[PDB]
């Protein structure tokens, strides 16, 4: 076993969702999950066909997001992984829909942080995803006042709680 | 320190395998029920590695070949709370969302009929877990627009899962 | 270039732990609500590893013991976006599905009261990922038709989860 | 040649009722399982109108008071494929998502402790269907910013379902 | 407000599923829910487009079942109602997928019993479903002997329980 | 006997209406969060008829036009535990599955921008429930292969929801 670290580019205003699925129908099912989630949303989806032609398959509505999706696919280089990049939507806007796509088996990351995918290579052409490093270690525990500012952020800034 | 081990997963033609991790003894009867209620003709085996107490591989089936594949696989992986399902006469897409929703199922590793290996970490004597999976082969290149059009044709005219 | 470290998870009698990965600071509030609306008189603590900005283990609880258990285990794992929940007077099967459905939550690694280690990779300093769990111990043998009866009756007559 | 009839629904203090439509005789063990696996020490009784064959009200319970209250609603409503559940030590919120996901359940009409009526149509003798429910009473006015602040306080400080 | 009783034709070997949805996309989404549930299923699905062209939209893989579908729509004749007829699958095989189709708002019946739909016409051309009459009323309460024999059945015959 | 009323539902260009039944007072807050966290732009107004105690129509909103539409329809329906949502900059399919999953939500009556009528049954003074809706118009005929081609191209070329 060889462990390789695959660094994920996230231009600002993007988020990436990286996970695993199966069956070629994953790329059309994911295009439809995203496109029926948020009017407006801009995305690229790529999926690593793990057999047959073994082609990186893709759908997008934005060209920059299609190339990003497709190059992470080629960098990860691991059968059945999929990569989504989104603009004009947050992951929480589309997560549950992705989760319920019957091809989707698991999701490794949903984020905009600094992000590494840990890949095992066990033999040439035989790769899998072993984990992610989504952002950074803690610096401390939150205090009573860090709490207030997080509660006030949710209610006053992004308005997701009352 | 930590030992990594690679398990080759037997996939007789016409089978698919679903590997996951769950908890609690009720896993095995709840998976059994997920499966049987999903596709009228479904043939399956299911095995679950009980991680405490007696620590037996619990199983159910309506096929003996598939029951046996499932138990061997759990004997090879030998990781607490891991389960193994082998299926004939259903595709994983037919069954997978009902597995996800089984209250004991925390996680699913793989669902495939490709060449497949499991990465198991064994950290101590008799203390193993799944690190991950190698599902088929890495990519040979990028789909062209003409590639897209045969896969679209495949989905609409061959398997008819699309209009 | 990768260090694997093993984090042993304390589970005092009567508590189960749930470990997974999420994203976004609303994670702590949504998790709290999923816990408290699931079972009356559940007690629990939940801690979340905010992966950037101030970088704080964020927490909620209605039990002081179970709170510090969770804050502590996040302090030790030290991996961005990991959440840990400890619960009494609730089984993980009474709360898990709600947990799966929290939009922030992306994966669950373990729900258990077994002996448990989390294997963590560190790639640079400060930069850590949960790679897997070792939930309990490996199988000691296959179940026989008598051990099957034991397990069926225990579900029927003792915990009363099946008819 | 349609008559409607109103069925009043007894709800003793500390119970809630759930009434729905389903199908197939497994409805009753599936709803059994859905309830007990949701909350430790929930008390309940569940009844279901089998609409073909021997046409028997089918039932399961861990409380005889709740089980008779459920059978009696079934016998009144007297509509094929309807189910009634009465529960103590659990709120409809602790259990509704699992009920909705039971593959036999097609709709839920009410989950409530309020005063309740079921509107039933009878199209022929022995042929009946639920048309509606009357759950509690019609509004008296519109919430003021002050009523709002007291409802914010009730969910945060009293019940603790929000933060 | 006139109430009108529609009798639903159920051929030996079919089941019927009748609900309410919205938006034209309903018909493709229902077709995909069905065909990705059970490999062998034959079905017909029809949807009552409630605006615009206002037409019965259908998809099928069985002409008989396709027509049974269109025929019950034409009778209920109520905006946004959909009808599905299935051979070689049971409702439990598909129901949850159908629940989670974003266009689907309610399901009124899933069954193979003698069945009536109650339709309210409030205005000409303005109709909606008010209920169903799914088979017949209870003839008695289960005994424990009856309970044993239903449990034996689920366990030994349909094999859905252990 | 029973009094059936017809409530004509106003739907401005650009809005849609979602009408349903829930229970418990936390329904207004949970509906609010299900909307704000489904789509970044979404403008809406939510109202809910509490059906016991104070019996107030409870409301949350970020659009004063749409708050007023939802409160006014609740006042017109005047049926305990019914809820109304008006939304702009989001289609029902964007938010619906989320609504279906709010533990309080028992059922959904309608999701539409079509001419819409709610049929209410008043059964004694102040006891009202929803018996049905009339969502747009009955069929003008049956789709041909010409119109199916046009429909398939509408989904794939105009809205881009299909491929
Ligand atoms: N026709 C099909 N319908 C559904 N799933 C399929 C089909 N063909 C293959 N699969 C699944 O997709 C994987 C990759 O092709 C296979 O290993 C199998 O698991
Ligand atoms: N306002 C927001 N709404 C939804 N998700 C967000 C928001 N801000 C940040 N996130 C997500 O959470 C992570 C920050 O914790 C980001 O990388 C991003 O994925
Ligand atoms: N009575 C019970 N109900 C639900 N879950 C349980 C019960 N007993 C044990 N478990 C779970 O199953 C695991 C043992 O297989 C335990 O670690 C615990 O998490
Ligand atoms: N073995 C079975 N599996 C699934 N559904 C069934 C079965 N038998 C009957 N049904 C359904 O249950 C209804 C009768 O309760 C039938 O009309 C049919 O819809
Ligand atoms: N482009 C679209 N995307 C999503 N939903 C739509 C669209 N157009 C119409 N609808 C919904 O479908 C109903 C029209 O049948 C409308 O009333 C509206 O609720
Ligand atoms: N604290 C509570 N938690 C959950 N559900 C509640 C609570 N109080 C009341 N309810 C439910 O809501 C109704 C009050 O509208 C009651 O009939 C009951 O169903």
């Amino acid at each position: 076993i060889k462990f390789e670290l695959i660094d994920v580019p996230i231009p600002q205003g993007t988020n990436v969702i990286i996970g695993q699925a199966h069956f070629i129908k994953t790329v059309e099912d994911l295009y439809e999950a995203l496109v029926t989630s948020v009017p407006g949303v801009k995305f690229g989806i790529a999926f690593c066909e793990a057999s047959g032609k073994r082609l990186v398959r893709h759908e997008a509505n934005d060209e920059e997001l299609r190339n990003l999706a497709i190059d992470l696919c080629k960098k990860i280089a691991a059968g059945h992984v999929f990569v989504i990049y989104i603009r004009n939507a947050w992951p929480i806007n589309v997560l549950n829909a992705i989760k319920n796509v019957p091809e989707v088996v698991r999701i490794f990351a949903a984020t905009a942080n600094p992000l590494k995918v840990i890949v095992a290579e066990v033999e040439p052409e035989r790769r899998g995803v072993v984990g992610v490093v989504d952002g950074h270690s803690p610096l401390g525990v939150e205090t009573e006042k860090d709490r207030e500012e997080r509660k006030k952020f949710l209610r006053e800034v992004v308005k997701y709680k009352l």
